[PDB]
C-alpha cells in the first residue's frame, strides 16, 4: 500500500470525506501559535518560580533549572500524597514518582490498593493534559524532592513541617497552579514572550500556503482565548515574510486570511452558552460599545459562528491542540495537533533495533511453550530472557523521557492515549501536514484491533 | 511465530505469568455450565412471553417465536423512544432499531442530537450486557413492532396508546425486566431446565480433565449466584460420565474437584461486603462442608490466599476498583466461537475491502493541496459499503459483539478494561500448561499500526 | 366587618370582578360529579388490590380495608425508602411514615440528611396531589408495613427480598402506580360506579340551579377528560330531578345547560397543542353537538372569548406559564369543610396555645442580653406539643392538607399559585351575585403580622 | 401580648431555641460593616460611570447623580427588553419600568404574554438581589432611558442604533455588569471607602457589647469574602472607641472578640466543597506558606469551621445580609439582616392614616354586598370607590420608594418576600436588635395565614 512519508502523515482515527468540509477553524496558542522548545517552558519555569519566591518560598527554587527530558503530558498529581502519577485509560498506576524517585513493584501498592486511583476524584487529582502544564509538571517533581531532601523539613506522609506548622502537597498544590495562572494572566510571561518573539515561536512560510489554499476551497475563522493586542502581534509575526502566500508574490495582512476572526472566546464555555459577542476596535484592541466584512469578534459562542458562516457541525473541521469534553448542539468534526508525534516517530522509526529485539525474544518465548500443554510438567526456566525484555522495554521507554511516551508505558495505553482516541477525528504533530494532502482526499479510520483480531489470520 | 489453533487459543489483553496461579475460581452458570444455544434462550422467552400474557399482554404476544440471528449481545435500551441502541466505547450511535425497523443515517438526529447519548444515564437507558438478557432484548424489540404494526394501537414518541390508556415505552421495558426475574426466581425456568438438561446444558469430558489438573497446582473453588439444589443438580449432571478425569478411572462426585464451594453469593455484593457466612446442610439442601453468601475477602481467608494470587473465571463482566486488593479475571464470551468462524470463513470479504483501500491510496498519491484533482471514487465508496455491511451481517442483524466496521463496541472497551484473559470458553485452558506465559497482545495507535520501523 | 357564613364562603387569593368575567368552564370528575366519601376511595381501593393479587401478589392484601383517617392528599412518595413524606413549600420533611411507623426527631437524618428534599427529583419522588391519589395513598403504607412485619420477607433499606427475589420500592411503586391505572381505564372502576351511582355520587339541586344562573350572565362550557358513555351516565344523574332549575319549572336534559361540551380533553396536553377537534355522535357515544379533543385556544375561538374573560373551575392544580393567554382559575377543594368544622370547633385548642404563648411572653418581658435568667419553660414546651400534636391529629393521622403546626405545606403553595379563588365546592358560587368584587385576602409575614400600625 | 419595641425586634419565620445557639457566626460586609445610605451607594455609582466613560460610552452619563429614591432591591432585569421588573414568588410582573416609565396595564402585557416571566430563564433575566447591586439598579434605568431619549439614538426593541451598529441591552448590561465588578475588585472603591471611614460606614459601641456577650454563652466567627487588610482596617475601624465592650473598660482588639477569624471565604463555593484552608500572616496580609489560638484562616469551608469550633450546623446560627440557596451537609440556622425594614416599619407605623382608611373602604364595601347573592341582580356601582382604592395603594405604596415596597406590592407578595421566608430563620433590620433578648429566648415562629385562615374566626 502506498503511504506518505511517516513525517508528513495525517492520521485517522474516524473516517472523514474532506470535500466535506466547508470550513476551517484554528485555535492560536500552541497550533498556529507553536512555542518553542526548550525555551518556551524555561520562560514560563523561571516566571514561576520567580513568584513563588516572591510570596515566601524559599531562594533555592532559584537554581531549579527547567528540564525538558522529565515530564511527559498528562501525567496525573495526587494531592494527597505528592506523587506524579502516569495511568492507563481506566485508572491503572503505570508510573509513579515521589519527586524524581520512581517507585513501582511492592513499595507503590501501600500507598494505592489494588495500584488504582479515582480519576473522577477531582481534587485529590489533577490531571495535567495541556502543553502550558510541562512547567508546573516539572517544577512539582523539583518542589516534592526539594523538601524530601532538605534537612530542616520534616517528610511526613500528605506534606511536610516547613519551619514548622503544616504544608501540605495540597497546599503546595494550589501554590504552584496559582503562581502559573498568574503568570499567565497578570505577570511578564506574553509581555516576554513579544519582546523577543524570533526566540520563543516558530515561523515557516508553510502556514500562510496552507491556510491561502484552504480559503479557495471553504471559508476559514480563528477563535483564540488570547486577547487582540497579543493576537496581532502573534499573528503578524507568523506572517512577517518578504511576500504572500506563495514567493513573488505580495505580502498580505494575517487578517486577509480569515473570514472571520474572533477573540476571547472563553473555552470550553464557548462551546455552550458562551458570552456576548463583541465586537473589537482593530486601532486600540478595546472593545467597541455596539455590535462591511473586515470585522474583528469577541466573546460569543460556537453557535454563532455557524450561523455567522452559514455552517453546521459536520461542515467544521476544527483545528487545535487542546482535548476537550462530551449535546445537544451541532457538533464539530476535529483536528487535533500532538507536537510530541515528531518526537515519537524518530523513536518508532530510528529505533527498530530495539522493536526486533523484543519482537524475536517474544518469538523465541513461543517456541519453548509450542509442544506443551496442560498435561505437560515442564516448567522451562525463562527468568533469564524475561529480565533482558523488562529491561530492553525499559531502555525503549527511555527514548521518549524519564516519564516515558505520551501515549503508551509498554503493553498499555495510557489515559492520555484513550483521550485522543476519543476526541480526535485526525492528528499528527502540526496541521501543516494538511498541506501534502488534497481536499478531495478520503481520510480512511486506521482500524484498531483487539487480542483476537491482532494475533488470528484470516486463513 | 508459533500460535495454537485458533478456536484452541486462550487471548490475553493484560500479561499473565500463570505460575504465580495458587486458585483457580468459578462462575457456574454460562461458565461451567453452558446452556446450549438457541433452545435455552427461545426457553427464556417462551417463559417470560407466557408470565407478560399471564397479566394481561395480548394474545398475538404466544405467536412470537424467538430468533437467535437479530440479538446481539450489549445493546442498549432506551426506555424513552423504545430504541435498541448499538454505540461505540464513548457513547457514539453506531446502529439504532426501534422494532425491526432500522434507523439512521438522516433519520437519527431527529431523535439523537449529535448521534450521541450519554451512557451514564441510567433513568433513561439500559444496558442489555448478559447472556440472560439476549430473550428480552430480541423480546423488547418484537414488542415495539407489534405494538406500533398493529391497527389497534396508536403509536407516540414515548409509547402508545392502547385505547384510553398510555403506555411508555419507559413502562413497557419494566413489564419486561420484571417478567424476566419472576421467570428466573418465582417461575418454572429452572425447574423446566433440570427435568431435561439433556437439552439444556453442554457437557463434555475436558471439563472434569481440566477441573483435575488445576487442582495439581492450586487450589480450586465455586462461586455461584445459584442455590444449592439448583447447583447440585447442574454440577452433577456436567459430572456425569461413566469414569473420573480419565478415561479408565472411578468417576467421583462434582464436590471432589472444589476445595471451596460457596453458593447464593449474591455478586456483585459479594465482592464488597457480602452478606453473612452461613454453611448448608447437604442432606437438607438447606442452612445450616459447602459454603453460602459471605464475601470475596473470606474467601482469601478461607483459602489463604489473597489477591494476585487468585484466577477468577466467568461469563459477567464487573467493575469499579478492585480498598482490599482484586483477583486477575478469565472472561468466557461464547460468542467468540462463531466470531472466529466469520474471521477465517469469510476471508475473501477482507481481502476486497484491503484491495478497494489499496486502490483509494493509489489514486490519491501523486496529489497534495496543489492539486485540483477531485477523484470520483463514489463506485468505490459504494462497493465498500456493501462489502462492509455484508461483512457486518455475517455475525447476525445486529452485528459484531465486538464492533461495527471502524469502531469499537462499548462492550469491546468494557472487555479490555476488566478481562486480563478471554476466550469463547474457559475450557481452552487445557491446551496451555501451568507454567505458561501469557503475554498481553497489544492494541495499536492509527500512528503505530500504519507506520513501519524503517 | 360583614363576613358570609364559613361554609358559604368563597376564599380569595388574588382579587377578581366577578362582571368581568364571561365564560364559566367546568372540570366533571369531583367537581360537577363529587363522589361519596369514603366509599368511592373504599371502591378504588379493593378493585386496586384484588388487580394487584390477579398479578401475583399475596393474599393477605384482600384482608386490607381502605382507612380515610390515614391519607392526607399532597404526600410524596419517596420510591428509594419506600416513605410517605409530608413537606413543605421548600422541601422541608414535616412528617415520615414508613408504613404506619411514624419516624423523626433524630432518626430522620440517618435517612434524610437536613431533613431535606430536593422535591424537583422526579425519578426518586412521585408527588400524590390528586383526590383519585387517596387510595393508593394508603395502599403504598399498607403493602410497606405488611411487608416489613412478615416474618416471610427481609426488610432491606430499599426494599425487601421475597426470597430470593428482591423487589425494590420502587418497582413495588409502579405496580401499584399501574394497578390504579389499569383500573381506571382497562377495569371496571367506571362501570361499578354507573351500576350503582346512588352510592357513589352526590347530587344536590343546587347544581342545576347554580349553572343556570351562570348561563343568564355568561358563557358555560364543559372540559372533561371522560368520554361520552361515561359523561352522559354522569351528567344525566346529576341532573335527575323531577323539575328544571327551580321547583315548578319543567325538567331539561343536562346538555341544554352548557353552550360548549367537550370530552376526551386530555388535559394537561389539552391547554397546550391539544389533540385533533372530533365531534360525537350523540347516538353511538362515538365518533364523528358536543366535541372531542381539541386545544384549550379552540374553546376561546368558538365561544369568542379569550382569557382572563374566562373562570375555570376545577379540582385539579395545573402548571407553568399560562404564549397565548391563560384563564382565571377556582379551585374546587373537597377537604375544606372538614378543616373548617376544626377550625371552628376545636377553638378549646387554639385559645390554650394562644394563652401558652401569651405566658412565655411575659415571662421574657424584662430581659435581654444582660441577664443571665434561665426560666424554665420545659413544661410549658410540653405541653404546647401536645396540645399542637393533639391539633394536628383532628384532621387525621397525616395532619391538615395545609400545614403542620408553624410550617405551611406543599400543597397550600401550590393551591396560592394556582388558584384565584378557592372553597370546598363550586357550589358555594350561589351565595354571590355576578356583580361581586372578591378582594384577595392578604398574606402577612412575620413583621406585619405581629407589629400595629401605631 | 406583650412584644418589645418594633424597632428593637427579631422576627420570627421558624422557631429557634436560643439555648441551644453553641456559635455565632458572621458576615462582614453590610452585615458589622454597614455602610452609610445614600453615600456608599453614590460611591459606587460614581466610580462605575467613571469606568463605563473610560471604555467608550458617551460623557453625558457623567451628569447622572445616584438618587436613593427609585430602586427597590431584588428587582429582575430582563435583557431582552431592557425592562426593570418586580415579580411576585411564582414569576408574574408586578412592576414594570423601562428607563423611568412604567408602563403597566395593558401596553406591558403585549410584550409579556399572560404577564409572566420564567424565573430559571437566567441569561436573559438578572434577578438584583444583593444591596450592591442598588447602584446599577438606578443606573441600568438612567443608561434605558438616556439612550431612548437621546435623538442621535434610534431605539429598537432590544436595543439601540449607538452611531449606528447594534448596542442591545444584554451587551449594555454586561458592560454595566462588568464595570462594578472591575469597580469592586481593580478600581478605586475600597481604597476610597478606606481613606475616609467616618463618610461611608456606621459604628457603635453597642456592636462590641453585643459580641461580647456573645463570647460568654458561646463561640464567636467571623467568615467574610474580603480579604484580610481591608478587613483589618474595617474592623479596626468598627471597634475603635476609647473603651471595651462598656463604658470605662479597657479597649481590646477586634480580634479578641472571635475565636476563629476567617477571610477569603469564596461563598457560596464556602458551603460546599470550599478551597484549601490557608493561614494569614497578620503582619502582612501576605498568606503563610504553612498551615496558640490567636490565629486567622484564609479559604477553607464551612464543613472545616465546624470540625475546628467543634459544632454541628444546628448549634450555629449564622448571621449575614446575604440570601443563599437549596445537602448532604449539616446544615447551619440562619440570621438574615435587611436594613430596608427600619424604612418600612416607620411607614407601618407612621402612615396608619392610609392603613386604616383602606380598611374601612374595603369594609364598605362588604355593606353593599351584604344582602346579596347569585338571585340578585343588583349591580351596585363601585366605580367611585374602586378609583379611591387603587389610588390610596399607590400612595401607600410610593412612601416606600418608586419601585415600592421590598416585601410586597398590594396585595401580593415579592419573590424577595418568598425567598427571605425560604432562607431565614431569624430577621431584622440588624443583628444589633438581639441585644434587646436573652440568649435564654424562645423564638416562636409568627404563623403564615392562608386566606380562610385568615378570615375566618375560632367562633
Ligand atoms: O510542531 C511543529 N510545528 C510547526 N510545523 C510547521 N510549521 C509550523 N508553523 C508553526 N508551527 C509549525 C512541527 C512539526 C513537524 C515538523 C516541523 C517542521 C519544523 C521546521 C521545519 C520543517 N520543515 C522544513 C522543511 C520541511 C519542513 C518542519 C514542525
Ligand atoms: O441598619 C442598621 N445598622 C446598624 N445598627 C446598629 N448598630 C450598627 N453597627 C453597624 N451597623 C449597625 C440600623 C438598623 C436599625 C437601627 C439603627 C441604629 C442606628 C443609629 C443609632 C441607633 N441607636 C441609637 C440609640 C439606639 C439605637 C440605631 C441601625
Ligand atoms: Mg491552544
Ligand atoms: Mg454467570
Ligand atoms: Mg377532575
Ligand atoms: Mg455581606
Amino acid at each position: 500500500k502506498y503511504r506518505r512519508e511517516a513525517y508528513h502523515r495525517v492520521f485517522v482515527n474516524r473516517s472523514l470525506a474532506m470535500e466535506k468540509i466547508k470550513c476551517f477553524g484554528f485555535d492560536m496558542d500552541y497550533t498556529l501559535a507553536v512555542y518553542k522548545s526548550p525555551e518556551y517552558e524555561s520562560l514560563g519555569f523561571e516566571l514561576t518560580v520567580e513568584r513563588l519566591v516572591s510570596i515566601g518560598y524559599p531562594q533555592e527554587l532559584l537554581s531549579f533549572a527547567y528540564d525538558s527530558t522529565f515530564p511527559t503530558r498528562g501525567l496525573v498529581f495526587d494531592t494527597l500524597y505528592g506523587n506524579l502519577l502516569k495511568v492507563d485509560a481506566y485508572g491503572n498506576l503505570l508510573v509513579c514518582a515521589h519527586g524524581f524517585n520512581f517507585i513501582r513493584g511492592p513499595e507503590t501498592r501501600e500507598q494505592y490498593p489494588n495500584k488504582f486511583i479515582q480519576r473522577d476524584d477531582t481534587e485529590r487529582f489533577y490531571i495535567l493534559n495541556t502543553l502550558f502544564n510541562l512547567p508546573e509538571t516539572y517544577l512539582l517533581a523539583c518542589l516534592v524532592d526539594f523538601f524530601t531532601n532538605c534537612p530542616r523539613y520534616t517528610s511526613c506522609e500528605t506534606g511536610f513541617k516547613d519551619g514548622d506548622l503544616f504544608m501540605s502537597y495540597r497546599s503546595m498544590f494550589q501554590d504552584v497552579r496559582d503562581a502559573v495562572d498568574w503568570v499567565h494572566y497578570k505577570g511578564s510571561l506574553k509581555e516576554k514572550t513579544v519582546e523577543n518573539l524570533e526566540k520563543y515561536v516558530v515561523k515557516d512560510g508553510k502556514l500562510p500556503l496552507l491556510l491561502s489554499r484552504m480559503k479557495e476551497v471553504g471559508k476559514v475563522f480563528l477563535a483564540t482565548n488570547s486577547d487582540y493586542k497579543y493576537t496581532d502581534k502573534i499573528m503578524t509575526y507568523l506572517f512577517d515574510f518578504p511576500h504572500g502566500p506563495k514567493p513573488g508574490s505580495s505580502h498580505r495582512p494575517w487578517q486577509s486570511y480569515f473570514d472571520l476572526i474572533l477573540v476571547d472566546a472563553r473555552k470550553p464555555l464557548f462551546f455552550g452558552e458562551g458570552t456576548v459577542l463583541r465586537q473589537v476596535d482593530t486601532k486600540t484592541g478595546k472593545l467597541k460599545i455596539g455590535t462591511q466584512h473586515g470585522i474583528v469578534y469577541s466573546g460569543g459562542s460556537s453557535d454563532t459562528i455557524c450561523d455567522l458562516l452559514g455552517a453546521k457541525g459536520k461542515d467544521i473541521l476544527y483545528i487545535g491542540d487542546h482535548i476537550f469534553g462530551d449535546k445537544k448542539r451541532q457538533g464539530w468534526r476535529t483536528f487535533l495537533v500532538i507536537p510530541e508525534l515528531a518526537q515519537e516517530l524518530h523513536v518508532w522509526t530510528d529505533k527498530s533495533s530495539l522493536f526486533e529485539e523484543l519482537q524475536s525474544l517474544d518469538i523465541f518465548l513461543a517456541e519453548l511453550y509450542k509442544h506443551l500443554d496442560s498435561s505437560s510438567n515442564e516448567r522451562p526456566d525463562i527468568s533469564s530472557i524475561q529480565r533482558r525484555i523488562k529491561k530492553v522495554t525499559h531502555d525503549m521507554d527511555m527514548c521518549y523521557g524519564m516519564m516515558g511516551s505520551l501515549f503508551r508505558s509498554g503493553s498499555r495505553q495510557t489515559l492520555f492515549a484513550s483521550q485522543v482516541m476519543r476526541y480526535a477525528d485526525l492528528y499528527a504533530a502540526s496541521f501543516i501536514n494538511l498541506l501534502y494532502y488534497p481536499f478531495s482526499y478520503l481520510f480512511r479510520a486506521a482500524h484498531v484491533l483487539m487480542p483476537h483480531e491482532s494475533t488470528v489470520e484470516h486463513t
